């Protein structure tokens, strides 16, 4: 259940799936963990993410993140340190990366937001 | 104002909101996801924090907390589960390959240090 990264070394912490498939197939659900114990022996790091699963408007469904809110955050760390003066071409290139996926992901967001006033 | 500007604006179920103050190279190190809507009472369906690691790991005073990389993985894994399921599509196939790029973009800076 834990997630194979594309970073291999020196990884600060682990990233794993909780609970089953749901809607599409996806999971709702991951916790962010540390690879590092403290003195008593818990986490130095442990936290979890819930997705929204549902539509907000009902309240049977489970309300939490989507998945443009956590790339928008991302967003707006690249953007600050691009901004500041540890700016590097390495960062400049992931900054403009995750603002083409966040466009994509509104892609049909907005078509759906049309087709529905019609 | 600490609320972000995203690239959706409309019918946005969550607001993204900035936390505490400029650290290490000028960026945030908390942000709160808030939901748009409440319940009778006032209370929020959704708040979620999230802390950013803020100095070394292996020193007791800093911050610890998750990192950049954390959140596009997690992004990355459900993109790749949506693009196996029926919910697949061209765009979120365009979305996946920016994250994975990114994500190879910033593990270059981390292979770089370990050179260095």
């Amino acid at each position: 259940k834990e997630l194979s990264t594309i970073q291999k070394r020196e990884k600060l912490n682990t990233v794993e799936r909780i609970g089953s498939e749901g809607p599409g197939g996806a999971y709702h659900e991951y916790v962010i963990k540390s690879n590092s114990m403290d003195s008593q022996g818990n986490y130095d790091v442990y936290e979890t993410i819930k997705f929204q699963k549902g539509a907000r408007k009902e309240e049977k469904s489970q309300h939490g993140v989507i998945d443009s809110d956590l790339l928008e955050i991302v967003r707006d760390r690249l953007k600050s340190f691009q901004a500041g003066p540890f700016s590097s071409r390495e960062n400049a290139c992931a900054l403009t990366h995750v603002e083409e996926a966040l466009m994509w992901m509104n892609r049909r967001v907005e078509d759906r937001i049309e087709r529905n006033v019609l």
